[PDB]
RNA sequence: AAUUUCUACUGUUGUAGAUGAGGGAUCUCGCUCCUGGAAGAUGGUGA
RNA sequence: UCACCAUCUUCCAGGAGCGAGAUCCCUCCAAAA
């Protein structure tokens, strides 16, 4: 399908060769220096610029007439002229009412409207406030000045005297007693109590209400205006540092800078433009130079109603501004034409005269884009020069300055496994990029940072140390930006109104026929670890139980290949006497030529460990928790350290936080098991795992029944299906605890100063730890368990702050989901080669309404966004919308990508649905089916389901 | 504890993923200090 | 029994200073001696 106009940021290393200038000025990077390529753009000098500030100070000073006029609310006028009243006297002294700014804005004498509006508020409620607390009536009221208030209702006050009257009564028992369980319980309710109050403040004071609504509406304005003002100013950079004109300069292979001063631009050019056009004498030159769409509207129009553009002044008869064009495509389009067609601006404007010619002033344009496209694409041009000597006259005469770029990558071309953002500035040099129109754009302006190396690593740590690594010395980073398929529409549906993104995306959607489809993947919800994976065809939908279940063995037939590590414990010795574990890192003994220059081993002891170490497999699902990429392979068990970095630092936070508690001075005693006995403990915890609103209608007997029905076993606890949903509906996060079943959990209760079986503050510890087999390899359960012990008392271990911990975790979570982006990116070329098609991501619709699942869904939508299988869009987390709820045949469609509900879970058996079932465990109803040799764990049979139904949905969702 | 990515693991030239860059307004909720009022426990005030 | 003082404590309201989070919009190529 089609691509679009996706603009990326890139970066590279800088070496200083000669500095004479930037030197002079020489913890994150630090901007030093901004340049571009383009010798108009550098014109734009800062002194080009009026006293903006003196016109926006006209939208600002507002009188006291008008303010009645600016807002929608409607106030009587006895209200209006108390509000006058209090205005009159703010207004004495001083006389500039304005929105509020710094002095620089209105001088000393200048007073904030929002300020006197917050004020007067203020007032009002501290006035009545103590009027409540002394306790007087409706004709007190009456009689004080609270016009805001004295409107209110005889009524209406009862409830909040009341009210009021409850606070007081609650705060003796506060007062008093200090009983901590009810004082909490006591505090609860006032702050209920509160609640309400200030809804019925809120809500129930029409004048109040009003007035509210009438400070909500004023601080609008102030803000859009606010906004403009620091980008204006921001922007206004009175000595800005844009002063260099950006070269391009290549040699032996390899590419530099090169800034000018702008003084010597002007000759320069001039000098440049006599040299020989070709040839092969090593030293090569480049430049810039282009013309815009953007820039033309800049051009023909603008600053032409200030009196100031000398162009247009040229062309009034050409002409009646930008806006005169008004529904009239041809109208502008044949305005230009002549434009262009206009000697006067070919004699200036610097433009491929003959192709404009041939190709824009020559054909028409069914529609404005065409037009616009065409004209950027031409314009673009590139310029180059052959010649000796080149730098040395540069240096010798125009005062440049010269930088090296390098990287891991250019450092050695003869390799095979680039890095994905270098093939990019690779691409660009390629003759082939300039046969197909420049397709790959460097846009014409460029950054440099500055970072002063981190002290931390420095002294001791690195420079002490003599290490290899390069972080402790100063740097120099280039910030570039770079567009792909420029030569396509620019669409963008991120500005339309409500009823027109759903017609845009639907129009989008249309692009995809559900006969084209022939397979669809799956994403489930699952909490118990990162998520799991499963496809699906249509194949498999049978008539007969007999056909379904031989359908599903063939799996050799439909499965997708993967490798299984045999022994983790597995480890070597290289050529230079040291260690290594091959579940560390996998590669090494994947890639044949890496582990010949390791090892020193042969081509057959190669082939002969290949096969030993490792086995073949075909399936359906996949475990997504573990997978990850290597060398063309799917591994599931590629990477076991990832997981166990995440689980560790997420027992150090929560564990962290508890002892953090404020538990100051009480013997608040954490104490780690590994389960539960006590009714007391298992109802605490319980809770912590279930909506509060939906478990308050469950009784003690329920509450009993639930805490079984979660830490006993289910088939002989004989639970009711009614039980059993409103316990699912209950639930509020999935998991499993299962006696002491694969998975055992911990958990870190807080006796509270001793073993007083009544009272416990229980976290679930999976938010703390779980435990798996595979970690053994890395460290000992007596190890781990030692080491997490540390945590909870060794306050000395924590000598990191949360900062740390943290962006930590964060960039942790971001390591996982950028393995799965991987296998799910890898998996998905691979079908459609193999059946020539395109399918469906379904992902269990998890939203803002219902951590990683979110970041997940993001990253995901990026990297299918290069391959235009999906439209553009603001942001995806501003999106979702309802339409997501009761309906197992529910949909929601964006391009290929799906959500649906999250009812019904592993439980329906593929085959025969009904039965309940476990993966390993034949159908209780006998149907047929078998989990044996068709998928990896429990979890796969759920993922199964999931695209079952979600493909079932797609076909069944109908535009007609 | 080799890095545009120091971001992940291993590790002085590997496997993965990386648009992101900068920036700002509004609104809520937590924690400290200040001013006034409410309201409460003592000892002196007159039976 | 009542006006004020002594003492310490709880609460609300209002103001300032500090911290976290949602939600939205913008930025990323143009001139004449």
């Amino acid at each position: 399908m089609e691509t679009y106009k996706v603009t990326k940021t890139i970066r590279f290393k800088l070496e200083a060769q000669n500095v004479p200038e930037i030197q002079k000025d020489i913890s994150g990077g630090l901007p030093v220096a901004k340049a571009s390529f383009n010798y108009y753009t550098i014109n734009k000098k800062p002194v080009d610029f009026g006293n903006e500030k003196s016109e926006l100070e006209s939208r600002l000073k507002i009188s006291i007439d008008t303010i009645f006029k600016l807002t929608r609310e409607n106030f009587s006028k006895k209200i209006e002229e108390a509000i006058t009243a209090d205005i009159q006297k703010e207004l004495n002294n001083g006389k500039t009412l304005l929105l509020g700014d710094v002095p620089m804005l209105g001088i000393e004498n200048y007073v904030s409207l929002r300020q006197i509006l917050k004020n007067i508020k203020s007032n009002q409620k501290k006035a009545f406030s103590d009027l409540m607390q002394s306790g007087k009536n409706y004709n007190e009221l009456k009689a004080t000045n609270l016009y805001l208030l004295n409107t209110i209702e005889q009524r209406q006050f009862d409830n909040y005297k009341v009210k009021t009257n409850e606070l007081e009564k609650l705060a003796v028992k506060i007062n008093q007693a200090t009983n901590d369980n009810q004082k909490k319980e006591l505090i609860s309710n006032k702050q209920r109590v509160a609640k309400q109050r200030g809804i019925i403040m809120r809500d129930n004071f029409a004048t109040w209400k009003s007035f509210s609504n009438f400070y909500r509406t004023i601080s609008q304005e102030h803000g859009k205006i606010l906004a403009l003002l620091k980008g204006i100013e921001k922007e206004r950079t009175e000595s800005q540092l844009l002063k260099y004109w950006a070269l391009i300069l290549e040699n032996n292979g390899q590419h530099k800078l090169i800034l000018i001063p702008r003084e010597k631009a002007a000759s320069c050019k001039q000098w440049i433009a006599s040299l020989n056009p070709s040839g092969d004498k090593l030293t090569k030159l480049f430049w810039f130079e282009s013309l815009t769409y953007r820039s033309l509207q800049k051009l023909c129009f603008g600053f032409t109603e200030n009196g100031n553009n000398k162009f247009n002044k040229n062309i009034q008869n050409l002409l009646n501004g930008e806006f005169a064009f008004q529904g009239d495509e041809q109208k502008k389009i044949k305005f230009y034409q002549s434009v262009l067609e206009s000697k006067y601006a070919q004699s200036v404007l610097n433009i491929p005269i003959q192709q404009v010619q041939a190709d824009i002033i020559n054909q028409s344009f069914a529609s404005l884009d065409d037009f616009q496209i065409a004209l950027e694409k031409i314009c673009y041009r590139l310029f180059a020069v052959v010649e000796a000597n080149i730098e040395a006259e540069l240096l010798k005469n125009d005062k440049a300055q010269i930088f090296n770029i390098t990287s891991s990558d250019l450092r050695k071309e003869a390799k095979d496994k680039i890095k994905s953002h270098t093939q990019i500035w690779k691409a660009f040099w390629t003759s082939e990029n300039k046969q197909n129109n420049f397709e790959t754009r460097l846009n014409p302006e460029i950054t440099i940072t500055y970072r002063q190396p981190k002290q931390s690593k420095i002294d001791k740590y690195g420079e002490r140390s003599q290490k290899n690594n390069r972080y402790l010395h100063a740097q120099y980073t280039l910030i570039t930006t770079i567009s792909e398929h420029s030569n396509s529409p620019t669409k963008i549906l991120s500005f339309m109104s409500d009823d027109e993104f759903k017609s845009s995306v639907d129009t989008f959607n249309k692009k995809f026929k559900k006969d084209e489809i022939k397979f669809a993947f799956g994403i489930d919800n699952g909490e118990v670890e990162l998520s799991t994976l499963g496809v699906y065809f249509p194949a498999f939908d049978k008539t007969t139980y007999k056909e379904k279940v031989a359908e599903l063995e063939k799996v050799n037939d439909y499965g997708f290949e993967v490798l299984t590590i045999r022994n983790l414990n597995y480890k070597e010795t290289d050529y230079n006497g040291k260690e290594r574990k091959i579940i560390q890192n996998p590669s090494y003994f994947l890639k044949k030529e890496n582990y010949l220059r390791t090892f020193n081993k042969s081509e057959t002891a190669y082939q002969k460990m290949f096969t030993e170490q490792f086995e073949k497999k075909k399936l359906l699902t996949l475990d997504l928790t573990t997978a990850k990429v290597i060398c063309g392979h799917i591994v599931t068990n590629g990477d076991v350290p990832a997981l166990f970095n995440l689980w560790l630092k997420h027992a150090q936070r929560n564990i962290f936080e508890m002892n953090d508690h404020i538990q100051k001075e009480t013997a608040k005693k954490i104490v780690l098991k590994n389960q539960l006995d006590t009714d007391n403990e298992k109802l605490k915890f319980a809770e912590y795992i279930s909506k509060e609103k939906e478990f308050g209608k469950l009784n003690d007997d329920e509450k009993m029944k639930y805490t079984k029905w979660i830490f006993e076993d289910r088939d002989q606890n004989n639970f009711t299906e009614v039980e059993n949903k409103k316990f699912k509906r209950c639930q509020k996060i999935y998991g499993n605890y299962s006696t002491k079943a694969k998975a055992p959990v911990l958990f870190a209760s807080c006796f509270i100063d001793e073993e007083l079986q009544s009272v416990t503050d229980i976290f679930d510890v999976r938010h703390i730890f779980k435990k798996r087999e595979d970690f053994y390899a890395l460290k000992t359960e007596e190890e781990i368990k030692q080491l997490i012990d540390s945590y909870n008392t060794n306050r000395a271990s924590h000598d990191i702050s949360n900062e740390e911990l943290d962006l930590k975790i964060l960039n942790t979570k971001k390591a996982l989901v950028a393995n799965a982006v991987g296998v799910i990116d890898f998996l998905y070329k691979h079908y459609e080669r193999r059946l020539g098609g395109e399918g469906l991501i379904i992902k269990e619709g998890f939203g803002t309404g219902k951590n990683i699942y979110r970041i997940l869904e993001r990253k995901l939508y990026q990297k299918f966004q290069n391959y235009g299988l999906v439209p553009p869009i603001k942001s995806l987390m501003a999106v979702r919308a309802n339409g997501i709820e009761n309906n197992k045949n529910a949909i929601l469609q964006l391009g290929n990508v799906g959500f649906i509900d999250p009812a019904g879970t592993s439980q329906e058996c593929p085959v025969c649905i009904e039965g309940r079932l476990e993966h390993t465990t034949t159908c209780p109803n006998k149907c047929g089916f078998n989990s044996e040799r068709i998928m990896h764990s429990n979890d796969g049979i759920a993922s199964f389901n999931i695209a079952k139904r979600g493909f079932n949905n797609f076909v069944k969702s109908k535009t007609d």
